[PDB]
């Protein structure tokens, strides 16, 4: 469960590297067993943060009226998410 929650955070994180969108996005929201990869539904808003920044984005603010995206496919506990936009 708290593997569950580092790993949907790794998938953010993976999710700003394969984008070329300008600025880093970062959970919003966090919806609803021998190993096999685990089912993840989440959504992610767009920060302040341009893309390439070390800064983790957690610590960047949403971007009032930044793009929303519902994101689902699975994780490893030890990448496989489309996200989409919300209207």
């Amino acid at each position: 469960a708290l593997s569950y929650r580092e790993a949907v955070l790794r998938a953010v994180d993976r999710l700003n590297e394969q984008s070329s969108e300008a600025n880093l996005y970062r959970l919003l929201e966090l919806d609803q067993d021998p190993g096999t990869p685990k089912p993840v539904s989440f959504t992610v808003k767009e920060t302040v943060x341009p893309r390439p920044t070390r800064q983790p984005p957690e610590l960047x603010d949403f971007k009032e009226n930044g793009r929303v995206k519902q994101x689902v496919g699975t994780v490893t506990l030890d990448l496989d998410i489309t996200x989409n936009e919300v209207q």
